[PDB]
Formats: structure tokens, sequence, C-alpha cells
DNA sequence: TGCATCCGTGAGTCGAGGGTAATAAACGCAGCGCGGTTTCGGTGGAAGCCCCTCGTTGTTTCGCCGCCGTGACGAAG
């Protein structure tokens, strides 16, 4: 009743997942594209197979990732090949190449079958990047919006140049930027006069953000 | 005087390269100095006991990282 679609180069999807033959639910195979996405019908999970490569597989489960709206991902590793499977890779449910028929049928069961939180008087709207400071409007570039997001959620963590540098940026990352002095001094002044007080920079620790009172 | 007759010499620079033999013995005593042995000893290595060498604060100050703004070369439509 389920319609899994692999995206493997192995032809076929026996030796990807044995006991899966075991359950009636239909399986359509591609390759390991992106583009084999664009296959997807009416499928109500995917199976990557990272069995071998972790790279190509979580990074194609952070593919699908954040794409919306979205079809739950899975992914197929080895058991020495637990230690990267993680949060990170943005899946739902991980499967290994020993689960059996029933537990892959509970698994799939649990996994195919709200607003944010208000208010730290920082709106985030997720739109047009820009948020919302005790008014209405708030310009943020296309960095000085993640800045303020990074530090929101992880409100009252601390987080060095580096630290924020590899999630607020891409990053690449080049060095010797102050692109934090130049954000966080530019995000200290759209902010107004009031919420100055809502990033803590101490010397050295990096900028932490400092939630109210 | 000869005159034979022994005789005292040397006769290769150098490499290959360790060794082979014999006759009648016992008792006993003395010194003996090497090695069993037999004393305490104070100076040895602990055990317990007191004056002086090494750690707190009180600044100083270059240094440096956050901040602050500038400008442009970039970034996206």
């Amino acid at each position: 009743m389920l319609e899994l679609l692999l995206l493997t180069s192995e032809l076929y999807p026996d030796p990807v997942l044995p006991a899966l033959s075991l359950l009636p639910h239909t399986v359509r195979t591609a390759p390991a594209e992106a583009s084999s996405l664009l296959e997807a019908g009416n499928a109500d999970a995917v199976l990557v197979d990272a069995r071998n490569d972790l790279s190509s597989g979580r990074g194609l489960c952070r593919l699908l990732s954040s794409t919306g709206r979205s079809i739950p991902v899975l992914a197929v590793v080895s058991e020495g090949g637990l230690v990267a499977v993680s949060a990170d890779w943005g899946l739902d449910e991980i499967l290994l190449l020993s689960t059996g028929p029933a537990e892959i049928d509970a698994r799939l069961r649990l996994v195919v079958g709200l607003g944010k939180v208000s208010l730290g008087e920082l709106v985030i709207d997720e739109g047009t990047y820009t948020a919302r400071l005790r008014g209405r409007p708030l310009d943020l570039t296309y960095k000085e919006f993640e800045l303020l997001k990074y530090l929101a959620q992880h409100a009252g963590r601390v987080f060095t140049r580096a630290q924020l540098l590899h999630e607020v940026w891409g990053y690449d990352f080049f060095g010797g930027t102050r692109t934090v002095d130049v954000h966080v001094r530019r995000l200290r002044a759209k902010l107004g006069p009031e919420h100055e007080a809502l990033i803590g920079t101490v010397r050295n620790v990096g900028y932490k953000a400092v939630r109210p009172a």
C-alpha cells in the first residue's frame, strides 16, 4: 500500500533491502539522482542507498530535506556506518540493511502515518527573509536575517565567529572577515535603541545571544 | 817452515702458519697463615625536634579583539 522510490544504481531493490519483497509495498527504482525526485509521483516514502558511501547518501537526504512539503526521506546504511547517521541528515527515519519485514512495516506506518514560537520581540517570517522587532518594518540582508535567526533559536547559547560562520554563511569559509563585526554592528543598529541587549558580545568568547529579561 | 786439516762463517724479499715425552715412596713433625669462630662498638641510618627561604596582592600597561564606521567590489533582479 506504499510506493517506495529507491534512488540506487543496483538496478534491483533486492540487495538494497532484502526483506521488502516480503511486504506487498510497491517499489519503483531509479539511479541516485536528484532529477529522479521529479520521478516521484504518488510515492509515500523514499529510500536512499548509503551502505558503502555515507557522503552522497547523506547529501541526497539533505537534497530532499528542507524542500518541503515533504514526503519523508529514508536511507539504508551499514551498522558500522551508523556513526554518521544523525539528525543533521534531515532524516525522518533511518533503516539498516538487516531490519525485518514487520520492522520496516512499523517504521513506514509510523512515519507516513503549527505556528512559530511567540515571542522574543523578534518574529521570524520565512517568506521575504526578514523579521519584526517591536515594529512591522525590519530589513535584513541575505545574511543579516539568518544571523538573527541563528541567535534567535539558540538564545543564550555561546557561538564563536567560526561556529557562527559555517551555519550563518554557507560557509566557504573566508578569513580575516569581521563580517560578524560588520553584521552584529549592523544588526545592533537596525534593531533600534531597544533590543540592543539581545546579543551577548563579551571579548573573545564569540557572539552569544542574551534573551530577556 | 810448510802443510795438511778442521772450521766458522753465509747461503732471498717474502705469504701458507698454534702444542709433541717420564719413574719403586711414604710417615711424621712444625710453622703455619687462611679461614672457621667470638666480643661490643659507636656511627652509622632512622626518629623526633626548632629558624629562616619562597608564594598573595596591587598595580601597569601594551596588547588585542570586539565595535564602529567606510568603501567597494561585489550580488541579485
